[PDB]
């Protein structure tokens, strides 16, 4: 191995570069009065150009030192390796539980100098909060401030947070704050720093967080985008609203409507008189302008939906809904919506019933995600069997760090049973075993109802009663061939369940025969008459479905005990190490209740650990400061030596021993369950238990294979061993596992197209938000310059020398741009052709932006333009992510052939998006011209 | 479940009952009346004409299908079971009927053969070897014959006569490769009398033996013929220089003709009209004469007139960079150089030629078909195998075959045993010689399989050379020793120095210390293990008589299969070695017909020998008797059957409560189908049997295949080297490389259809056009023949006779480009019509005229000489433009698989220039026809 890959002479480098050298340093660094001081320095060392590579070996001496002294756990060498991993933004694989916590802090520290930010994210807040706490001396010990953020904190308490130098925070929290940041109104909202935002990130568990968690996008999903009533209303205005003419001579525009020349694309409602009509309506004609942007919006589009689009030629509608039809195939226009939601207003305008319920608001994909920071890492036990989806995806190669002991754990085959029914009787069978013998056992389920259902059999022994009862008619059909006295005598002793203890049985022994065959069905019988008495007997539970992740955890620490028996459910006890007796922690529960935990953690667990260790040197400085007297300095050397002795008879009860219910929908996320067992060199056993029914079988395994394995007839109750079975079973899984990779390829296909699309619309909206006026209004010219320059040289810019249009040009600018100039265009505009037209405007136009900047004094202007901008295209923004929505919930239809779904989304989607832009920048330049402060 | 609900639910359940009732029952109601015709072959030949009279083939089914029964139940012997009726059925609704052993498969094919033979538009029946072919084809001859049916078989020394006789019987046997090119040669024939298939069907109807081995284990590679280089380096370099010795011309003046050699295209036209004759005679005045030019040298005017059209029509360093490699096209569409693209019509090599770049001198392909579309052609394909309901969505979708699941005649019964791993290949082994040994002592018969020679001797070295056990015995005596010295009396130390000395230990210097054996566990686990290989060494020293089968000789293996099946036989299968002899538990009529070799023959008396022997067996006193007055057979060759015949009765007892066959696999194949079927040669008919596969991290599967992490984290996982190993990190990766493997071979042979489907289309119009001409439906020769003049003409002079600018622009180079392709001319009523009646009464003015010269032509040489002429020149211009195609493809697959730009496929690409060359070709073709229709000379 260690000749062959990557992992092996990788290692030894990592132990050269590493290791040696930081090792070579504890001497000097231990002789240290100072470790934030030194830290201190370090931090100005690296400012000073010093490569964060090179200053490694120093950075790490030093945590692992404040890590001994105010934590007590001097990072073991294989440690100091998962820390350069991570800090060379990989994945370092590592077996159990605690190894990998303490492991961050090594990285974290030398990323931290930066303070630029550090991200540490883990699957639960539990873990988030735990961790943190855990480890917060060892990161104070240098002068680094600890954040965390759990669910219930405040937009406050976590800006603070991600302000700290280390940050502990759950995936799904982290996800979401940061697409609230980009929905953020005030700065005063956003969370994230501004100076990096996302700048290293460390994850905890990555093949959960980056595989089996990220098969879904992070949406949030908001009431409708406005209701029925203000749609269906303004459909009747529309009508009750008379038509107009155009612009005569020098007299203007006749009533409400100015059409566009059917083939412009323009809706020109401006005589005041239909503004004041509407108004009327249900505000003010100032409201109207000022603040009912959303309003005037949808009374444009309703005039839009009448006048300038052609019902039953542009659309055919249906009793489902209206469907838009395409002037290209001629053909109706499978489940496409209208842009800037005319949409629903071409369906009030039809009377056709609208939508009302939510939608996307905000949507990303962890992949795309973790992708945006300026280094990502991570670790967990399982990992190297996905290297090329990291790699791939994430940058991210995986590192397989050596354990610190040899592992041990005894991993046994599998255990198959035709029934899923007989293969939990056979689950006890163990279990009662197990706990006879004194074994701790940890049963792993992937269900409440399964967890339960296991609580029960053991819990009221009247279930067991099936097997029994099946093993004695069992025995039976076989046994009556025998006739005799004394065979006669048990056959009664055998027509009633309970008699029959072992007593019952012991004495016709006598009639068994050597021979395989009976003896066989004998000893089943006899096996299933003591597995009841044991039953019978009690055996203790504790069952763990996830509910309450403190409360389990705490269970979960002292599984380890002999005679224990714990039913996690699903991952139920993650991240808590089972040691053979579990010590601090009932021990911080005697501490509890005495002198608290909270405050006194620097020395209360360094006490609770020092005594456990035996120090009497460094448990006794710790009692002083303490007020620990000689009744609480015994009672913790009697829990303590009570749990030596009881490590000393399960260690040598074989150990944990891990009891899989079924098998997971991947290898690795039972390679888990397996793990928690024979952690760091302990001895330790496992076994999974499979059916033809549980999961795995019925809902990934082929519709042939759960019909050819069923024919086969296999015995119901015996355990089953034959080459198509293990074939079938080690190949669902991997059905699975292939159909989810599958089904998140496609999701980070889909949220490819889309980053493009977010990552402008987001920008845009970022360099309105962080109010660089001077960028501010450069930015707000541009629309106008642009919509303007298009509008008019639609059709102002004719092959055709000076002649064809003029009106038109000015009306279209007239309505983006209340302000006028009339008599002098003519001049150069109908005279002098095409180029000196569109500068000729801009120019104009900037000087009456001056104006206004005299009006409103420059600060509203601005102002003005961050409420209008924003307005504009978060509005328009929603729009689109629903249109978006309901495009891949709709082509996904058997389109055309080849041409993949995927490319005709793709191409429609780049389409929507640049339409949606020019709306975007020909609003802003409207509305900035014709709102009114106040 | 397995009772009541899949009978409710699917496929295979109530489809197999619709056969009963609608196949099998009605079968069995007319056993009774067919039984009582004196002809079968009588009534069948009456079908023929019932079916002919416009019965459908489905109808009559149920007769042919009892007659065919009745005839096998006469000549044969061996009345169809109901079973094998489905499997019929099966085949004739071109299905894949699966069925698990050997000869209920064989059987199973006269009856579909027999009912669609009655078309007599031909059957064939293909299997993986000629042994076989010719095998199924004489044990079934008679069943055939007896019906009136004609019995073809094709072996690899077939000549072309014996195949094409083969062919034009009512059925066919031959292997998939033997049929297989014959359609690839028959695509390259000269003379209509080397084709060798029918031309009335000639692929009408094909049943495959070994589907799953066939269409699927086999097709991974294509099927090709390569042949010379198209025309040597020779011919193309004096072709270069003869060009530029070759002086230059100018254009028609006034009414005075074309200058010297050479009349360029005008730049921008396409056209090269080297046409005053003594630019013509100057060329043949090298190597040929004026007349052989015109007819006969139709390849070499090629040569010379593209020769001219690279140096003249084609500039250099504008059109294609050349490099140190060679000539490099270039696209005037995105402006770079055209990765591995080659030029048209083979004009490549000349472009070459000219600038003196080296040319090739390899071969190329001829004619290629994937086994996967040429079946596909077949007008009904079905197939057969007992392995092949895993692969049927593939079936399904490539060849439209659906597969069913066909009941078997009696139940399974065979036990086949889990996997059993080991560290080392070398474990693996030691272990499979104890199973061996173990069976061999007891008396069960047992056939291993290997998966190479190498591996097939090893293990024979290692049972005939027990020198090779010892490793084990010693390593099973160390082992016992180090947990037994913790005990220390005066026995022990008496067994420490028995067992300090190997051969001492023989079953007796075991047998008085077992006194010393604990009951327990433990150490009693080491003292069977200790006392196992003792008792294995004595056997193989006994000696374990082998009987190798690496599957050289088919037929001399295949008797010594047939036999294995004995008590104390134990046969070392190499890979699928005794593939189609029933391992029955004691091979009779095999030896039978060897006792009835060395007197009467078998191929001539096959109707009665077989028969006989088949009636003997069977104990027919009365059937039996009849067949032995027609043959020479006295008392002594008729005891000595029933002497070999009833020892075997007894040893088939003996094996049959012994246990069985009892399979071992070596390693475990590139699939569970392949696999499963070494399996399957035991507990063939509801006889007993075992199975149990032997595996190591060593062996082939675990390391071509197994992940590279994988076969990593094995090794580190430190397994104890010699005795088995249970781990789910194990047996998880195992049976996942299998899958990968399964996998990978899908993708392999999925990509290799991809490419030649695209190749599909473009043989589909080249091979039929190539058959219109050959057919000689001279009717249809003719037509075709001039529609190529059409074109040609049409789109030559409406390239720029079809403006915009009405009449004005383009008249001289329109004259010039139809006079080149066109010796004759018409001259100054063109001007009248062309120059001043634009587009559309220009090319129509012209087509007619064109025909008026070839009928004039029908004249110079007679109609007959005409056609004649049409069928040379057009082979001849196609099949020379086809083979430069083939290369330019081979050159174009080979090439543009380099990583070329991100997201368009490889194959997107390749599929657009592929499409692009063809119609390119097409164009050339018809072209060129013209021409030389019009410029040769007859003589």
């Amino acid at each position: 191995r260690r000749l062959f890959d990557n992992n092996e002479r990788e290692i030894a480098r990592y132990y050269k570069q590493v290791v040696e050298p930081v090792n070579r340093l504890e001497a000097e660094v231990e002789k240290l009065p100072d470790l934030a001081a030194a830290y201190r320095e370090l931090k100005e060392k690296h400012e000073k150009g010093a490569s964060l590579d090179e200053l490694l070996p120093m950075a790490f001496a030093l945590t692992r030192e404040s890590a001994k002294r105010y934590l007590g756990m001097r990072h073991f060498d294989v440690q100091l390796i998962g820390g350069a991993v991570l800090h060379e933004g990989k994945i370092a694989e590592m077996k159990t539980g605690e190894g990998k916590t303490l492991v961050a802090t090594l990285a974290v520290a030398l990323n931290a100098l930066t303070g630029k930010g550090v991200h540490v994210v883990t699957v639960n807040d539990y873990l988030a909060r735990r961790d943190a706490e855990w480890m917060g001396p060892v990161y104070r010990g240098l002068g680094l401030s600890v954040g965390v953020i759990q669910h219930a904190s405040t937009p406050a308490e976590r800006r603070k947070a991600y302000l700290a130098d280390v940050t502990y925070v759950t995936n799904s929290e982290l996800g979401f704050d940061y697409l609230r940041d980009n929905m953020a109104i005030s700065p005063d909202q956003l969370v994230l720093r501004h100076d990096h935002p996302l700048h290293y990130a460390i994850i905890d568990e990555v093949d959960s967080i980056l595989i089996d968690e990220a098969r879904t996008p992070l949406i949030i999903s908001g009431p409708a985008e406005k209701a029925t009533d203000l749609y269906y209303k303004m459909a009747e205005i529309a009508k009750k609203l008379e038509r107009g003419l155009p612009a005569e001579p020098g007299v203007r525009k006749e009533p409400t409507g100015d059409y566009t020349v059917e083939e412009k694309n323009r809706s020109v409602h401006l005589t005041l008189q239909g503004i004041a009509k509407a108004e009327k309506l249900l505000g003010i004609e100032g409201l109207f302008s000022p603040e009912n942007m959303e309003l005037a919006h949808m009374l444009i589009q309703a005039i839009r939906a009448k006048e300038l689009y052609h019902r039953d030629r542009d659309y055919i509608v249906q009793d489902g809904q209206v469907i838009i039809v395409d002037e290209f195939t001629g053909r109706l226009m499978p489940g496409r919506r209208y842009g800037e939601g005319l949409h629903q207003a071409i369906e009030a305008k039809e009377g056709v019933r609208i939508e009302r319920e939510n939608q996307t608001l905000a949507t990303i994909t962890y992949q795309n995600f973790f992708r945006l920071y300026e280094k990502r890492a991570g670790m967990t036990g399982t990992a190297k069997t996905e290297e090329k989806e990291f790699q791939e995806i994430y940058g991210m190669d995986v590192v397989v760090v050596p354990t610190n002991r040899p592992v041990i754990r005894k991993d046994f085959p599998d255990v198959v049973y035709r029934t899923e029914k007989g293969k939990f009787y056979a689950v006890v069978e163990e279990i009662a075993e197990k706990y006879e013998r004194g074994q701790p056992v940890l049963v792993g389920t992937i269900s409440i109802e399964k967890s339960e259902r296991l609580s029960q059999m053991l819990k009221e022994p009247r279930l067991y009663l099936p097997r029994l009862e099946m093993r004695l008619e069992l025995f039976k059909k076989a046994s009556q061939k025998q006739q005799g006295p004394e065979w006669e005598r048990l056959r009664k002793l055998l027509e009633r369940p309970a008699q029959l203890k072992d007593e019952d049985l012991a004495p016709f022994e006598g009639l068994i025969p050597p021979k395989g065959n009976l003896r066989t069905a004998w000893e089943g019988l006899k096996r299933a008459v003591h597995t009841l008495a044991v039953l019978r007997q009690g055996i203790p539970h504790q069952v763990l479905n996830a509910k309450h992740h403190a409360r389990e955890a705490e269970i979960v620490a002292q599984a380890g005990r002999s005679k224990t028996v714990t039913i996690a459910t699903n991952m139920a006890g993650r991240g808590t190490d089972i040691k053979l007796g579990g010590n601090p922690e009932y021990l911080a529960a005697a501490l509890l209740e005495k002198e608290g935990f909270d405050r006194y953690e620097w020395k209360v667990e360094l006490f609770i650990k020092k005594m456990v260790a035996g120090k009497e040197e460094e448990a006794r400085a710790l009692a002083q400061e303490l007020g620990i007297r000689e009744e609480l300095l015994e009672r913790i050397r009697e829990i303590r030596e009570e749990c030596k002795q009881d490590e000393e008879r399960v260690r040598a009860l074989g150990g944990l021993f891990i009891i899989g219910t079924e098998r997971h929908e991947s290898r690795r996320i039972d390679n888990q369950l397996r793990g928690r067992a024979g952690r760091q060199g302990d001895p330790g056993g496992s076994r999974f238990y499979v059916s033809f029914d549980d999961d795995l079988m019925r809902l990934f395994a082929s519709d042939r294979v759960i019909a050819m394995l069923d024919r086969m007839g296999f015995d119901d109750s015996e355990p089953i061993e034959h080459p198509m079975v293990t074939r079938s079973i080690e190949r669902a899984q991997k059905r699975v596992e292939d159909r989810n990779f599958a089904i998140r390829k496609q999701l980070l296909q889909f949220d490819d197209v889309l980053s493009r699309q977010r990552e402008v619309i987001y920008a845009q909206r970022r360099l309105i938000l962080l109010g660089k006026d001077e960028e501010v209004k450069e930015a707000a010219i541009g629309m106008v310059e642009e919509t303007v320059a298009s509008l008019a040289e639609n059709f102002l810019n004719p092959e055709v020398h000076p002649e064809d249009w003029d009106l038109e040009g000015l009306k279209a600018t007239l309505l983006d741009t209340a302000p006028q100039l009339q008599d002098f265009p003519f001049a150069e505009l109908r005279a002098l052709k095409a180029e000196e037209a569109v500068e000729r405007l801009v120019e104009a136009a900037l000087k009456a932006y001056e104006a206004r900047e005299a009006e409103l004094s420059p600060p509203l202007m601005r102002a003005v333009e961050r409420f209008v901008i924003l307005n504009v295209v978060d509005n328009a923004w929603k729009e689109h992510l629903h249109n978006l929505d309901v495009l891949r919930q709709g082509i996904f239809l058997r389109g055309y052939g080849q041409k993949d779904p995927f490319q005709e989304y793709k191409i429609e989607a780049t389409r929507l998006f640049n339409e949606m832009v020019a709306f975007i920048k020909s609003e802003v330049a409207k509305f900035l011209f014709r709102l009114k402060v106040e």
